[PDB]
């Protein structure tokens, strides 16, 4: 077994109380070993709730009812040793993602130290304008400031799109347009942190 594989069985109910410790324990065993080729299986959990799984030795991604996507990996934090990051995503009524990051033992840890958060400004096209009228009028729309994150499941790296767009009302996506882009900011894991490429 691999790290995350290793991870991925001793993580505590608690933690992530989505199928029980037991039917985890039962859904790994009928996997056997997490290996390149992902592994899918399905599971209507005793807890409530169906739950997609898709298992491989790099990356795991759960799909709920409940919680909407919860996709896990390890990363490095040196040559040595590694973190666990989760991302976890509500998918409805608009997508909004958490990046926590645990230690190989599950201990929680301050996502502030890996990850900083993009301001909104962050998605704007070039030139915008402040004082701009679309600016103004689309101003008050712009918060709260869903965004939706995607770990890559081959590289150390992310990214980020704002869902801030989807919910406006047809007759502002024409204001916004000329300074909210839909285009996703893409961050690179380089040494226990992520930045911005």
């Amino acid at each position: 077994a691999g790290e995350l594989e290793r991870c991925f069985l001793a993580m505590p109910e608690s933690v992530l109380p989505i199928v029980t410790m037991e039917e985890r324990n039962d859904l790994c065993r009928r996997a056997g070993h997490l290996s390149g080729f992902t592994h899918t299986a399905s599971l209507e959990s005793s807890l409530g709730g169906t739950v997609t799984f898709l298992l491989n030795r790099n990356f795991i991604r759960i799909q709920t009812s409940t919680v909407g996507e919860v996709f896990m990996r390890i990363l490095p934090f040196s040559d040595s040793s590694s973190v666990i990051c989760v991302v976890t995503t509500v998918l409805h009524p608009v997508a909004d993602s958490r990046i926590d990051f645990y230690t190989t033992e599950w201990k929680p840890l301050k996502t502030d130290r890996f990850w900083q958060q993009p301001r909104i400004e962050d998605f704007f096209l070039p030139h915008t304008d402040r004082q701009s009228y679309a600016y103004q009028a689309i101003y008050a729309s712009l918060t709260p400031s869903y965004m939706q994150v995607s770990l890559s499941e081959e590289s150390d790296t992310l990214s980020i799109r704002q869902t801030v767009t989807e919910t406006l009302a047809e007759e502002e996506k024409p204001l916004a347009a000329i300074f909210l882009s839909p285009e996703p900011l893409v961050y690179r894991w380089q040494s226990g942190r992520f930045v911005r490429q």
